[PDB]
């Protein structure tokens, strides 16, 4: 039930996607960040505070980059059992929320990189028939969000998946 303003925060970035938490804060998965660049979104590196670890990257810009947005809450993962929506966007702009039942926050090594993440299982009963790991786009960086009361919170960014157990991992901030 995510509103259009929430989806307007999901942005193509590098080899994947990221998400505007607020006018000044953008989050993504580290491995999709472009290298050898002198700017992100036109802003020089000298003007961006970067905080990243365990495949979670946060950029805090020195000016309002998306002044259209309200600041929302970024949490360091979510409680076990939370049903999150992964806000997957297609290149066409089509919106594909993917429901996931979240498990435990843990450190993991994935493809030789330390990941500070939260695992989850796709919630088949809350996704369109046939919309699963074998059919979604394979991009990273999409945000994991859930509702706290009536308000949406963001708690991670898509980092990994495996068909074994229909399992996904989001990286989480520390
Ligand atoms: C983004 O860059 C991708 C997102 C992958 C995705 O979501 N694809 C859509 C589903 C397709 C079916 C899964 C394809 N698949 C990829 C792998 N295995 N199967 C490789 C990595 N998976 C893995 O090792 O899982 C084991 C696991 C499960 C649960 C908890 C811990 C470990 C995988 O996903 N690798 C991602 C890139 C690496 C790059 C270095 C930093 C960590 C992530 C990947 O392909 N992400
Ligand atoms: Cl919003
Ligand atoms: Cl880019
Ligand atoms: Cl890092």
């Amino acid at each position: 039930h995510a509103p259009p303003t929430l989806w307007s925060r999901v942005t193509k970035f590098g080899s994947g996607w990221g998400f505007w938490v607020s006018p000044t804060v953008f989050i993504t998965t580290t491995h999709v960040v472009p290298t050898g660049v002198k700017e992100f979104f036109g802003e020089p590196l000298s003007s961006i505070a970067i905080h990243q670890a365990g495949e979670f990257t946060q950029f805090r810009f020195s000016k309002k980059m998306r002044p259209d947005l309200t600041g929302m809450v970024l949490e360091e993962g979510c409680p076990e059992g939370t049903v999150c929506s992964v806000l997957i966007k297609r290149d066409s702009g089509e919106l594909l929320p993917l429901a996931v039942r979240m498990g435990a926050i843990a450190s993991m090594r994935i493809q030789g990189r330390l990941v500070h993440g939260q695992s989850g299982m796709l919630l088949t009963g809350a996704n369109a028939k046939g919309m699963d790991l074998g059919t979604i786009p394979g991009d990273c960086g999409a945000p994991y969000v859930h509702k706290r009361g009536n308000d949406w919170v963001v708690c991670g960014v898509h980092a990994a998946a495996t068909k074994s157990g229909n399992t996904v991992v989001c990286a989480v901030q520390a």
